[PDB]
């Protein structure tokens, strides 16, 4: 509808004014206080922080310049910052500020206390088709915007979907996003959720966060992803072999869904035919799924999380405190420079 074509073409404007002239330098290390650390990796860490003249909570990315370089992620960061001081889509967390020092690069987000789906996935055991059906819509929403801006996620698995107070997802986790028209090549994502062009060193489109939804409903409504195996080369043999097979209790309608969303031959994938996400909004595992309804958040949640206010960490786990120190030298100041 004229509707969706409007909307989407504003979505894009906002976008391109940000992307062209992105912020920088809009808060200082100073200006919060730490309170505990949510999340690690190789090349840095999530903080719980407070801002000490608001009382604000944010949740606080902080990257090692050193370790990005090491790790051959540049691009990755700085595609990461300005994609997302340039997004707007309420299913989508919210960068508040960023800037940089000597050592590290910072990006401080709406903090999300309810926590990772994957943990109330692994909890639960597995999720009934409405409960799978209200997130994964969340994510066709979400990918259609994305979509639209020439931005392709890579990086789709439940422990980048926080799980907010009204239950509803933020997407988290812009280490792998990229603005592509056409294809891009870098080998990345989680080995369960990669596609086959993936795995096969092809050029590659957003055809695979398609793909990665495939994956995504699968794991939501079966508890386990759809190729699992012990090593990583096995998985990618059975996800590149075409074969799928699906719990008795799957419904029919899942079933479908699932094999045009886990189509290997990606010029046959829902998402990526003439159709486009309309292949999926349209398809009758959807039929009950208000999609205007959705977006605007009017829906009841399947589950809203349990915290006791803005700094319960409760549903993240524990790590250990180490120290995050700022070097009296700068580092790598010439790599981000735009940052
Ligand atoms: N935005 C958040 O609350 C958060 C928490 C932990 C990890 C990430 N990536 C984000
Ligand atoms: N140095 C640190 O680990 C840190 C993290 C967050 C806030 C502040 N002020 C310091």
């Amino acid at each position: 509808q004229e509707s969706v074509k409007e909307f989407l073409a504003k979505a894009k404007e906002e976008f391109l004014k940000k992307w062209e002239s992105p912020s920088q330098n809009t808060a200082q290390l100073d200006h919060f206080d730490r309170i505990k650390t949510l999340g690690t990796g190789s090349f840095g860490r999530v903080m719980l922080v407070k801002h000490k003249e608001t009382g604000n909570h944010y949740a606080m990315k902080i990257l090692d310049k050193q370790k990005v370089v090491k790790l051959k992620q540049i691009e990755h960061t700085l595609n990461e910052k300005r994609i997302l001081q340039a997004v707007n889509f309420p299913f989508l967390v919210k960068l508040e500020f960023s800037f940089k020092d000597n050592s590290n690069l910072y990006m401080v987000m709406e903090y999300v206390p309810g926590g990772e789906m994957f943990s109330h996935l692994r909890r639960i055991g597995r999720f009934s088709e409405p409960h799978a059906r209200f997130y994964a819509a969340q994510i066709v929403l979400t990918f259609e915007y994305l979509h639209s801006l020439d931005l392709i996620y890579r990086d789709l698995k439940p422990e980048n979907l926080l799980i907010d107070q009204q239950g509803y997802i933020q997407v988290t986790d812009f280490g792998f996003a990229k603005r592509v028209k056409g294809r891009t090549w870098t080998l990345c994502g989680t080995p369960e959720y990669l596609a086959p062009e993936i795995i096969l060193s092809k050029g590659y489109n957003k055809a695979v966060d398609w793909w990665a939804l495939g994956v995504l409903i699968y794991e939501m409504a079966a508890g386990y992803p759809p190729f699992f195996a012990d090593q990583p080369i096995q998985i990618y043999e059975k996800i590149v072999s075409g074969k799928v097979r699906f719990p008795s209790h799957f419904s029919s309608d899942l079933k479908d869904l699932l094999r045009n969303l886990l189509q290997v031959d990606l010029t046959k994938r829902f998402g990526n035919l003439k159709n486009g996400v309309n292949d999926i909004k349209n398809h009758k595992w959807f039929a009950t799924t208000d999609w205007i309804a959705i977006y605007q958040r009017k829906v009841e949640a399947p589950f809203i999380p349990k915290f006791k206010g803005p700094g319960d960490t409760s549903n993240f786990d524990d790590y250990e405190e180490e120290e995050i120190r700022v070097s009296i030298n700068e580092k790598c100041g010439k790599e981000f420079t735009e940052f």
